[PDB]
């Protein structure tokens, strides 16, 4: 895994998509606003983006992965939605290492962390972290 040092957090994924869309054969795309995240959260939020990342990259089998990254003045949202063919979260969670680490960077800068995959919808991840205005 990557990581962000001296970058935002907006930064190191842009660098991030650089280099993987070089590589592979998914179109990897983001769409980042431009706001100053909190230094605190910024390494959780990046670990989440590249765990995603890895995942519908290896897993999906889709053409297309976009990750948001949005500022709603009480939270920010993080968001990595693939098109691909979607799984069942219920059968995996428990016994995957991926998923739940994702849970407990989300836990720890006391942030929501939710999963919506259905078979038509492909997947979507979705973290909302607080923001203190
Ligand atoms: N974006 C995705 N699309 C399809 N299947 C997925 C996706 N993300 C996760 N999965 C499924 O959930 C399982 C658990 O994910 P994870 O904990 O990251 O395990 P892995 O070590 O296999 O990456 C994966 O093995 C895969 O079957
Ligand atoms: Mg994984």
């Amino acid at each position: 895994g990557a990581m962000l040092k001296d970058k935002s957090l907006g930064e190191g994924i842009k660098d991030l998509v650089i280099d993987l869309q070089k590589k592979v054969p998914m179109k990897v795309v983001h769409e980042i606003q431009d706001f100053k995240v909190p230094k605190g959260i910024e390494d959780h939020l990046f670990r989440i983006t590249q765990e995603a990342i890895s995942n519908t990259l290896r897993h999906s089998n889709g053409t297309k992965v976009t990750v948001e990254l949005f500022n709603k003045d009480d939270y920010l949202l993080l968001r990595i939605q693939d098109n691909g063919k979607g799984f069942n979260v219920d059968e995996k969670l428990e016994q995957s290492y991926g998923l739940k680490n994702m849970r407990e960077r989300a836990l720890e800068i006391g942030a929501t962390f939710h999963i919506v995959s259905l078979p038509d919808s492909g997947t979507r991840i979705e973290v909302k972290a607080p923001l203190n205005k």
